[PDB]
């Protein structure tokens, strides 16, 4: 890492994938993938969407690794269904945030 700071925390987020099996299997798994995100605070990073690009490719990357220390591994396709949830996470906590900034 190197300075990538932990979000705060929401359950695990349902998303959608068009299809019934990718949509129950997400959820016959969503006990076991992430809560929380890994972003950068403000005073040295911001953008809109582009602040939770470099956040999910860390978060989700992180879920990898943990992996592999533990003797596991994550594929491109749970990976792939992490980016949906890790952004959103991301984006309903920087909008969390937002709300202090814009309410100065």
């Amino acid at each position: 890492l190197g300075g990538y700071m932990l979000g705060s925390a929401m359950s695990r987020p349902i998303i959608h994938f068009g299809s019934d099996y990718e949509d129950r299997y997400y959820r016959e798994n969503m006990h076991r993938y992430p809560n929380q995100v890994y972003y950068r605070p403000m005073d040295e990073y911001s953008n809109q969407n582009n602040f939770v690009h470099d956040c999910v490719n860390i978060t989700i990357k992180q879920h990898t690794v943990t992996t592999t220390t533990k003797g596991e591994n994550f594929t491109e396709t749970d990976v792939k269904m992490m980016e949906r949830v890790v952004e959103q996470m991301c984006i309903t906590q920087y909008e969390r945030e937002s709300q202090a900034y814009y309410q100065r």
